[PDB]
């Protein structure tokens, strides 16, 4: 059995092991590959193994030999999962592999705002412990999270794990919990509706998949409905924001703060309006990548293919469609 | 009616806070620094004076005939001969527990910065990395879990446990030296261990007790050489509780993976102190103490002392066997 991974680099730049897929097949790994050599690339591949590359309906049916798609990610939005069904070509994904990597990246960003440690190793570096007047100093207010209420906009698996560490930082958490009426053990907790969400959080944490009732989510009218010296934090889809909005929203103070691991269009440019905004912390969506979470998005991969050989494939998202 | 002298208040109060609690209880005057030769002079007629770092020994403290009281704006008052204070009859109160969520979360954000570099990486970003990037995404340092690491605390009084608690909801196992108390927390797992033993287990060290004989240089070359390759090391209680060189040297060598200073042995730094020429070291300007909400919480638990002063029953004194 022949499994080609058209962009394994992100997945495993030296750091972890294709071991777990090599024991199922031959395999061949591709660092990245640009749009022209898809085709190529996935040619006579019983598996196809994507992280970001597109596979559209005229790339899957150039490939006649293709018997099953596993998604290196949670998301599989580039790829039309619709047109592999109705070819017979199964399309699996992997949840849950990066809960923790992405809740604690959600606290790595929101205390970097909060306490901005490199940027005061910085100033100490160019002298400005010795030049302060006093025998300790802050460019950036120290903020504790103390008491805040954290409010977390979807609460799937990462949500939850954020719900969680803010309960034991002392925040109270609110959720918009939509898609499921889940209670954890842990209080003060309460669900609410999303208007209630942002008239009464002072942090607010993204943690929905993106879709037409979703997009724009974080509009003007919801930042003005927010307590001054709030703080947004979204590791989940740039398109939850609007851009604009939000950078104005950071330069009139209405948001102290805003922690962002992904945006609309990536990679951005230089005139973005979230670039040139004060109080933003910027990450090349980098939230999922942990050592240990793409270690288990390895072995979730495995375990997917050795599914699709045993004859019961699992985390199928086109089930609808075969 | 009564009058009362902050002589550095700009460090608890640098215009995001309010004295209002203060200003209830007497006239209040706030210096927001104070040099040594100006002590006597702006400290004279007040009934009570505020210190945070501003020293007063017997020769201070006897030129101020009206003192008779002195608040201490942190934990400590080591600048501040208590004794002396005593002895001409001068209570000494301080506040304990203002920055116990302030310190412990400083703790996650010198070791988060180390595991993820959030700034770094922002940095890269306004650098144009992310254009300059052959893949979607990029990172110029691995980015490191929490999960399934052990935190060693030592020692475990409330901040030490605050962050024993916060470690837990991370993931980590916990483990603690223990020393002034057998206090079992209701998380699991958790255990105490020896000094020792703390070292061999623990991926992290954080360090919350006091300084003392017994405690001065206890992150040594030997504990350090008995940690696991890969460790990170943080500092938010005292300096001296550091051999600095050794420190260094585990930097370099790859021993400590990172550490997160925010005291150090002398503040401020020279130049050619080792910790400054360290790989991984990340530093921050003893400022674990200083949250908003912390400096809130401070300034109203100074004017609880003061009203206790006034109403006969001095609250938190530090110097009662002097008095």
């Amino acid at each position: 059995m022949r499994i080609v991974a058209l962009d394994g680099y992100t997945l495993n730049p030296g750091d972890i092991s294709w071991a777990p897929i090599e024991e199922l097949g031959e395999l061949v790994v591709h660092p990245r590959t640009p749009s022209d050599k898809i085709i190529e690339r996935a040619a006579g591949a019983h598996v196809v193994l994507t992280n970001k590359v597109p596979l559209d309906m005229s790339a899957l049916q150039a490939l006649p030999g293709l018997r099953f798609v596993s998604v290196l990610a949670t998301g599989y939005d580039k790829v039309d999962v619709a047109a592999a069904g109705v070819l017979g070509i199964p399309v699996s994904n992997v949840p849950g592999y990066g809960t923790d990597s992405v809740a604690q990246h959600v606290f790595a960003l929101l205390l970097e705002l909060c306490r901005r440690t490199a940027l005061h190793d910085h100033r100490i570096r160019a002298g400005a412990w010795t030049q302060s007047p006093d025998w300790c100093f802050w460019d950036s207010t120290q903020e504790e999270l103390t008491g805040k209420t954290m409010g977390i906009v979807g609460f799937g698996n990462t949500g939850r794990r954020v719900g969680r560490i803010a309960n034991a930082l002392g925040m109270n958490v609110i959720a918009y919990a939509p898609r499921s009426r889940f209670d954890p053990d842990y209080r003060p907790f309460e669900h609410v509706g999303l208007d209630e969400l942002f008239t009464s959080a002072d942090v607010v944490s993204l943690h929905c998949p993106l879709t037409p009732e979703t997009e724009g989510l974080v509009d003007a009218r919801r930042l003005a409905s927010m307590r001054p010296g709030s703080y947004l934090i979204n590791t989940a889809r740039g398109p939850l924001l609007d851009e604009r909005a939000v950078a104005e929203a950071l330069d009139s103070g209405r948001l102290a703060g805003a922690g962002l691991d992904v945006l609309s269009q990536e990679p951005p440019a230089a005139d973005n309006p979230l670039l040139s905004a004060k109080n933003c912390l910027i990450t090349p969506h980098l939230a999922w990548a942990s050592r240990t979470a793409r270690r288990t998005l390895m072995d979730s991969t495995a375990a997917n293919i050795r599914s699709f050989i045993e004859g019961t494939p699992v985390n199928v998202v086109n089930a609808a469609h075969l």
